[PDB]
């Protein structure tokens, strides 16, 4: 049973935090209206970005816009569509969701952890936080003590 | 509420690792008795320590001998006597235990969690699993997010 135990933990510390993440704009949000809000979530999304699991963030508004990315090398995704069926379900159903990828860094293809929360204002969603979580370190430290 | 989530996951991550290398040396002690099992703990220390949040592992015997530990500067630590209260504790119990400490391993007095677990065979004590843990990563993580 370890390996669901830990995926499982890893699996909760992500969605925490990630709902913390979430309190926080939505309450910049609330206190500072629309316009001058969106330019305090690139110092939030920076902020949460710098725990070791999480290998990006992105904030996505209710338009599917790319408004913010943690990951510089993703500048350019910046004013994008997501064009993300996992982003859009969230949006759409103002819930949160999750699935495995597989993803190469350059590392070759890891096994990634995405989850989806959605941001409510006021109970409607103004955005999602896109999260891409460092997952495969768990299978990597159950198969060093072959587990 | 997310300074207890993210401290009760981590230690919960350490204890269910911490249950596995207790079942492993409690096989290894089934299949080959005392006088062939004890030669091979080190490599199932060695193993669990690849765990980036685990700082140490020692195994200790019934008498409070040091028999194995993942540290190398701390080899000269083995065949001496542990003089380690929670160790004792866990011993005469048969229950694990925990404490925080304060400890400097180059770069300053860290917050660190002191895990013991005792190893059983035949339902009897035969030694304890000591390990410290990284806790300082989740307090810094807290405040990296003014949390």
């Amino acid at each position: 049973n370890l390996e669901k135990e830990l995926l499982d933990n890893f699996k909760k510390n992500i969605t925490q935090y990630a709902k913390q993440l979430e309190i926080s704009i939505e309450k910049v949000y609330d206190e500072k209206g629309s316009v001058n809000a969106q330019k305090d979530i690139q110092n939030l999304l920076s902020e949460y970005a710098n725990c070791q699991e999480i290998g990006e963030i992105r904030f996505i508004d209710k338009d599917q816009i790319i408004i913010a990315t943690t990951k510089q090398s993703n500048r350019s995704l910046i004013n994008q569509k997501a064009n993300d069926s996992s982003v859009q379900k969230a949006l759409s159903l103002g819930q949160s969701n999750d699935h495995l990828i597989l993803k190469d860094y350059g590392g070759g293809k890891d096994r990634v952890w995405v989850y989806n929360i959605p941001v409510k204002v006021d109970k409607k969603v103004i955005g999602n936080i896109y999260i891409e979580s460092k997952i495969n370190d768990v299978y990597n430290q159950l198969n060093n003590i072959n587990q």
